[PDB]
């Protein structure tokens, strides 16, 4: 079959993010190749179809098989493919872009967009300009990044260093000075008999601890995501951030917002900082910028951390930083179908409606379920946690594979939810478009791989 | 398609748009004008006002089929329509992601290369060969076997640890750069060689520098080697003759891994497939960007030969699925846009082009410049070529930078509708056509920039 030709050659040829090397390349673990799609629904080269509860990796909002955003790709490739924009050079759809994003979606005090294609080389420029940042304020000494315990901000050398999760860092020696890692905001995990209210003050003081024992002179940014997509679909404690963000104004900490996932209505608020409460200083986009149509991020730098490099030029001349493909027209113009869709079809209050529908089903059906620790999300982002003991929280052996097992039952039922890493966790991050009705089947699907995967322990 | 409101847009970039390397203060102010660049085609491109210039920098050096290639917006249009994305995780593929990793092993790479990963940057895929050189001597049971050695005026990127390789001070000042453990050893630029010696003499100065280096350093302390066939941010500088063999000698004798940074070399511009073929190296690792789409999309590779996959295979028996992923790892239209592009390169035989009309480039330049009394070296290969400018060329001064020669012959080649770059940190004019350029458009940028270049040498 014209499937088994293309599978050989790339076993043969081609190294796949996040795979094992050694098994792909034998065909111990069989791949699949997607070939197209409509709305939720993807299907295989073989015709198979599926319903993907993950949209990609949370990144196709607006759903699959979008001609109109083909269509804007296409006339922009026609005109101009590309040109740099270095040295004051633009093109059309960066700077109806750059001006929509701070005008229209972004939260007030947001002042310029700087482009790249991940959210790991977004993130990357976002530590140099906090480094630029405090080298123009003459405090050559605050330059430590706090992360957190299972954040997740790309894969990187220093980005991988943000993030929190044990795969990013053993084995590439990560991560490295001057970053470091505070509380898992995860209140499942928090320490036994402590209230919600409680927990959020624990992070608070565990964060200050830090401050003081680092001293609060050589702590330059805080970065978090406003809920954990990667490390397990985690919505924050109430009151975290307003706890977290006292302790950061105090102290003189910048805060960055990493919106890769909660960014263009997947909480459904335009952002997951609208929808907490959070201001930070700068912010980190991608995914739902473009719905993953092409690729693009973007930092956006508020207006006292822009002041600063503004400065920054006349004592330094033009900022050493750029990218060949920052501004890329294509990938702009991606963005700019992409943002008409999702504000004319109000997705992000159909992210708030649909996805309220979706927590209140996922709580009815599994909050008393005997191999559900937890339910838990936020608009159109849930998940399952799966325990041992419900009592005492006990995790399984990880040789079980609880996690992995109930994803393949939902596979088998033409579903795919994710199993987050570290942990038995069944996560679900749909396409904004999705309806109600889609709710109640992707739920269904799960009872019965929960359930299937229950009986069989 | 429509006309553009050139004064409100740029309003609008003024106010929100940050853009790459920019005097952010007066980009932001008005002081330093912006332009807007709506359209082109072959080697012209076109701004919003209709102004129309010859692109004798291919952008920078990445539009290498030239620009308008309608040919290669279906095929983007088609993959778009059919599957815009999905993700390459665990195994999960699409169909030109697959054609482009076998057409990249088995018809481009040089011999002994295995498999393709995806990026978008040429600075995100050296990230990732930075990773993968740590991972593998991990794997190796060599903890501290992790120093990568760089050179000055290199170029590999604009982040934390890939503006560190980079050997350029705009890269590093200010950002707290270079960090450990990133070394940088001598600058392979003949011209600046120490006095008196022959070409084959400074490669081998510059082997035992490194030697110097590795052995201060301690070889086992020592991972990799990261170098461009030809410099081209850093000068548009080749390689002094034997150079290469005198290196990879070096690292063999110490086991020091060679990456090859083919992000500009990379896909036909030194008139052979790689710069790595040209130079005849022997890499195990391989970056490629630019080229590889002509920029029609982003897309990058990191190329992995067999002696490195083979321990990467190794390090997942022991440690599990590696753990390095981009969301947009094989991107499909960026996949597509790169088989479009590669099937024009083949067709139209760029490579062969850029050997041929690069020749008669490098033969040009010499007669016009290789005499003129601001021109201290006419140097290039290929369809890359560079004129460093000196207030005195026995000595090979340097011109006070106040005076900016470099940023002037360029300005003045602008008003004459050509854009070739003032290089960084030098006096240097840098020209990367695309690799569609005939001979008669050579001869209209040589011309354009003498003229440039006498009515500079004559304002001094
Ligand atoms: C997916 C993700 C990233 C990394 O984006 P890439 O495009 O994969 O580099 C960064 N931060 C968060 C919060 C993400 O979910
Ligand atoms: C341009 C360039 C890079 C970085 O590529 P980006 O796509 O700009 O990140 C790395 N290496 C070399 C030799 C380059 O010319």
């Amino acid at each position: 079959t014209d499937t088994d030709d293309l599978l050989e050659m790339d076993r043969a040829h081609f190294f796949h993010p996040s795979t094992h090397l050694r098994d792909h390349a034998s065909g111990e673990l069989p791949g699949r190749i997607i070939t197209g799609g409509k709305g939720i629904r993807i299907q295989d080269s073989e015709g198979r179809e599926y319903i993907d509860a993950f949209a990609g990796l949370y990144c196709v909002n607006v759903g699959y098989g979008r001609t109109e955003i083909a269509d804007a790709i296409y006339e922009q490739a026609k005109e101009l493919a590309y040109y740099h924009t270095y040295v004051g050079h633009s093109n059309e759809p960066i700077i109806e872009l750059s001006e929509r994003i701070i005008r229209e979606w972004a939260p007030a005090g947001m002042s310029k967009v700087y482009y790249g294609m991940s959210g790991s080389d977004a993130n990357e420029t976002q530590i140099k300009l906090v480094w630029y940042y405090n080298n123009v304020l003459g405090r050559p000494q605050k330059k430590k990044i706090i992360s957190r315990q299972r954040g997740y901000h790309g894969s990187g050398i220093m980005t991988g260093s943000l993030t929190g999760l044990p795969a990013f860092h053993n084995h590439f020696d990560l991560p490295l000075e001057p970053i470091r890692h505070t509380t898992c905001p995860h209140y499942y995990r928090a320490p036994a008999g402590m209230s919600e209210a409680e927990f959020s003050r624990h992070c608070a003081d565990e964060l200050e601890k830090m401050i003081l024992a680092e001293g609060p002179d050589t702590v330059a940014a805080f970065i978090g995501e406003p809920v954990m997509g990667t490390g397990g679909i985690v919505p924050p404690p109430e009151g975290y951030w307003e706890a977290i963000q006292a302790v950061l104004n105090k102290y003189d900490i910048l805060l960055i917002a990493d919106e890769v996932v909660c960014g263009f209505g997947r909480t459904g608020s335009m952002f997951g900082s609208h929808h907490y409460g959070m201001k930070p200083d700068l912010i980190t986009v991608a995914k739902g910028l473009t719905s993953a149509y092409a690729p693009l991020s973007g930092v956006i730098v508020g207006e006292k951390v822009w002041k600063v490099l503004e400065q920054g030029s006349d004592q330094y001349g033009p900022i050493g930083h750029g990218w060949t493909y920052s501004g890329h027209p294509i990938c702009a113009a991606a963005a700019l179908a992409n943002l008409d869709i999702i504000e004319r079809e109000n997705l992000t209050g159909n992210a708030a409606d649909t996805g309220a529908y979706f927590q209140q089903r996922m709580r009815e059906t599994f909050g008393d379920h005997p191999l559900v620790g937890e339910v838990r999300g936020v608009g159109l982002m849930a998940a399952l946690e799966f325990v041992a003991d419900k009592d005492k929280r006990t995790r399984f052996d990880p040789s079980l594979k609880v996690g992995p097992r109930v994803s393949a039952a939902c596979l088998e039922d033409g579903m795919i939810a994710r199993a987050m890493p570290h942990g038995d966790i069944l996560g679900f991050a749909p396409p904004l478009v999705i309806t109600r009705a889609e709710v109640d089947e992707i739920v269904d699907i799960a009872k019965q791989a929960v359930d299937a995967v229950a009986d069989e322990l």
